[PDB]
């Protein structure tokens, strides 16, 4: 890319529920919790294996960016516990991508718990939107 990978990602993620955002120099992929994970677990949902397979192929093909995997939660419960849970979910996505052949040295992962909500934690579907994993692709020189 950056334009080319973004267009390839938009095509592959069509109909998966994964959102693709152009964010200045960066590409951000929003993976909602309700379609990425089974229940409130950190196991990847059966239906999301093939979308992740496509993502891994894209990352392997476009080698000139870093891959930052960030887990998020809603604000219900303890901050420590949410950071824990969000870290677990980012771990699972990163572990899957590396199993598919993405160089582990290109990946970093964080849990952020309830920080940076994308919607209101006062409504049920707002809280559900905040439970997500984000993949940020940042260009390198």
């Amino acid at each position: 890319g950056s334009d080319k990978q973004e267009a390839e990602l938009r095509r592959q993620m069509e109909g998966t529920g994964v959102e693709v955002q152009r964010q200045g120099d960066d590409i951000k992929l929003i993976m909602p919790g309700n379609i990425t994970f089974a229940t409130d677990s950190a196991n990847i949902a059966p239906s999301f294996y093939a979308p992740l397979n496509n993502l891994a192929n894209s990352f392997k093909q476009y080698n000139q960016n870093t891959i930052e995997i960030v887990g998020y939660t809603d604000s219900t419960g303890s901050r420590q516990h949410n950071m824990d849970l969000s870290q677990r979910r980012a771990q699972s996505v990163a572990g899957y991508l590396t199993a598919q052949g993405v160089d582990g040295t290109r990946l970093s992962t964080r849990g952020m718990g309830p920080d940076q909500p994308i919607a209101s934690n006062s409504t049920a579907d707002g809280r559900a939107q905040n439970r997500r994993v984000e993949v940020n692709l940042r260009p390198v020189p």
